[PDB]
């Protein structure tokens, strides 16, 4: 994680019996914590607001958060590599809706690969969900990381704010569980949290349902 690290991302999902899937690639440093990824919806029109996969795909790979080096040792991410591994998440939106989420996260070649299954049920039609009344747009984090000694993991908190048009705010609780899949030793963690920053914009030339996002997340709280 030194240099420049090349992404792929596949994700199938079905929300309420709608289903699609969504291909991406681009790269990730995490010597300055950055990210660049830009998302396709393969089926035609995509049945959510882009912002909603942000997290699934985009907080989808965080072994390219910036740890500082007085905190290098709670990195349970990187600690966890090239073997990889498993993201799960329950995201739960206020007054409507859940995405529950199954992601492997691992090298294959010189290319870091995120792949999810995504499944949704309970929105309303014309809820925020569903009728995309989302801005788009992503607000600023704190990525709240524990450990799980008992499954020699962490597991993770956080309240993402999707802003709607009309200006009120879509609450989204995400809870995340992290287990390694290689046999190795992973070092598991104090308390503390990842800063997470989103822009997110378009490719002028693709004209399939796309975002292009980026990223950049820093740890602190040490």
């Amino acid at each position: 994680f030194t240099g420049v690290v090349p992404i792929l991302v596949e994700l199938d999902g079905d929300v309420n019996g709608h289903k699609f899937s969504v291909r991406g690639e681009g790269e990730g440093d995490a010597t300055n914590g950055k990210i660049t990824l830009k998302l396709i919806c393969t089926t035609g029109k995509l049945p959510v607001p882009w912002p909603t996969l942000v997290t699934t795909c985009g907080y989808g790979v965080q072994c390219f958060a910036r740890y500082p080096d007085h905190m290098k040792r709670h990195d349970f991410f990187k600690s966890a590599m090239p073997e990889g591994y498993v993201q799960e998440r329950t995201i739960s939106f206020k007054d409507d809706g859940t995405f529950k989420t199954r992601a492997e996260v691992k090298f294959e070649g010189d290319t870091i690969v995120n792949r999810i299954k995504l499944k949704g049920i309970d929105f309303k039609e014309d809820g925020n969900i569903l009728g995309h009344k989302l801005e788009y747009n992503f607000n600023s984090h704190k990525v709240y990381i524990t450990a799980d000694k008992q499954k020699n993991g962490i597991k993770a908190n956080f309240k993402i704010r999707h802003n709607v048009e009309d200006g009120s705010v879509q609450l989204a609780d995400h809870y995340q569980q992290n287990t390694p899949i290689g046999d190795g030793p992973v070092r598991l963690p104090d308390n503390h949290y990842l800063s997470t920053q989103s822009v997110i914009l378009e490719d002028p030339n693709e004209k399939r349902d796309h975002m292009v996002l980026h990223e950049f997340v820093t740890a602190a709280g040490i």
